[PDB]
């Protein structure tokens, strides 16, 4: 008989009877990879929409079997997490699936967004540390094997789309798994030209200086107004945390304040009790600047703005890492992302400032968070 399944936080395994631990293991994909729909739709219309996706495959896995490799899935299946994909009912499925295939397999399922989606390592981690009785497993001499690998279209007749995700080379990448498609492997067909996503956080440092230009202060001993312009998840307000506020500048969020008639009175009274002023917001055009601006200057103090460098990209990939592992965390909805994208002109002294100090975007953290920091974290 079967281990059979375990449910935990965010994952599903399945033991098959006959599953052994190894030293290397061949991991697949499910959906794309194993089996496509045998409807010939692009989605499954049931749970019994489903057929082996090359005859090829149960020869490769039994080869492999009998190479001493054990045979594992990592499949996302957020469906499950969305609530629109009963697991009970999942678990049905991949049983049919796996008595077809007719080779024992372990099967991992990540049910939910974090550290268990791919590309992010969860999955494998939780296989190496929980799942594999102790065996240490040699990545060298594994495989992971995907259909979500980041290919141009037309890799072959009936493919005029590029692949819907980089998740499962990407996963590969992150773990230092040997990655191939299913084409590649079972069919043996060449390589498929690919892409892979721009920002590669392997290359995140905490290196250089904090801002630039290197000779400016953070700070002024006399009343100001800095105002902070970036990306939301950029890590602006945990910035401005440590280096403002902790400084004592009065912390404004036009957000939370109602009106600008009282954000700008705020402003203003913080200034004439001699204080000085951040304005933690994305600020992202001229016409949100001009306000803070225009309240120094009525004031007749210094305008400083803090342009913060992270890119689009950089800001999810942090917003991602927060939510993963910070349970204080507002999680940014990619909606205030693109808007803030469309809305985005760079700050320039033509508007009011005194100067613009750049603040690179950098790895502010636990060695494992280190690591984890620097995953892919999105297909
Ligand atoms: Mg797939």
């Amino acid at each position: 008989s079967s281990l059979g399944w375990e449910s935990l936080k965010k994952l599903l395994v399945f033991t098959a009877s006959g599953v052994k631990p190894q030293g290397k293991v061949a991991a697949f994909a499910l959906d794309g990879t194993l089996i496509t729909t045998r409807s010939g739709k692009v989605f499954p219309t049931s749970p019994s929409d489903w057929r082996i996706l090359y005859p090829e495959i149960p020869k490769k896995l039994q080869e492999l079997a009998a190479e001493g490799y054990k045979l594992v899935i990592f499949t996302n299946q957020m469906g499950i997490g969305r609530g629109k994909l009963p697991a009970e009912v999942f678990k049905g499925k991949v049983e049919a699936v796996l008595e077809k295939l007719g080779v024992p397999f372990q099967v991992l399922v990540a049910t939910h967004a974090g550290l268990n989606r791919k590309p992010v390592s969860g999955m494998w981690d939780h296989l190496q540390e929980q799942a594999n009785e102790g065996i240490p497993i040699s990545v060298e001499d594994s495989v992971f094997v995907g259909d979500a690998a980041g290919r141009l279209a037309n890799w072959a007749p009936g493919r005029k789309k590029k692949d819907f995700s980089c998740a499962d080379r990407l996963f590969a990448l992150n773990v230092g798994l040997p990655f191939a498609t299913p084409e590649e492997f079972f069919l043996k067909w060449p390589a498929a030209r690919f892409e892979l996503p721009a920002f590669d956080p392997r290359t995140i440092s905490s290196a250089g200086p904090l801002y630039l230009p290197e000779s400016s202060s953070l700070l002024s001993p006399n009343p100001e107004v800095v105002v902070a312009v970036g990306f939301p998840g950029a890590g602006k307000s945990t910035f401005i945390q440590e280096h403002l506020v902790s400084a004592g500048y009065v912390h404004v969020n036009r957000d939370t304040l109602g009106s600008w008639q009282r954000c700008v009175s705020s402003c203003q009274a913080a200034l004439r009790q001699g204080k000085r002023v951040v304005i933690d917001n994305t600020n992202p055009d001229v016409p949100s600047r001009a306000r803070y601006i225009q309240c120094a200057k009525d004031a007749g103090v210094p305008c400083r703005c803090f342009n913060f460098c992270a890119t689009i990209e950089q800001a999810r990939h942090n917003n991602r890492f927060r939510e993963m592992t910070d349970p204080s965390h507002a999680p940014v909805s990619d909606m205030v992302m693109f808007s803030y994208r469309k809305q985005f002109e760079p700050p320039t002294l033509a508007e009011g400032f005194l100067e613009i100090l750049e603040i690179p975007f950098r790895l502010q953290l636990d060695p494992a968070l280190q690591r984890l920091y620097r995953q892919f974290s999105e297909g």
